[PDB]
């Protein structure tokens, strides 16, 4: 509903999580050495996704305001392994 319409405007980062918090919190290290937060707000709720400790997560957040202090944690998606790797 809010977030529909608008906060379309959004950017992704590669990232891993670094460390979890009692308040369902993930908190996930940039390899530019910059530790974000991230937090469940997405189809996360309606496909329940797993998000573990030492792989590579997807962090989509926004730049202005509402998702600036935190992004939306889901998992690292496929990483375009289609190209060959002998097909």
């Amino acid at each position: 509903m809010v977030k529909d319409e608008k906060s379309k405007t959004l950017f992704e980062v590669e990232g891993a999580v670094t460390a979890l918090l009692p308040a369902a919190e993930f908190r996930v290290k940039l390899d530019n050495e910059h530790e974000i937060i991230c937090h469940v707000s997405g189809k996360v709720r309606r496909s329940k996704i797993r998000i573990i400790i030492g792989d590579r997560v997807l962090v989509e957040m926004s730049i202005y305001d509402r998702n600036a202090k935190k992004g939306r944690i889901i998992r690292r998606l496929k990483g375009t392994s289609d190209r060959t790797i002998s097909k």
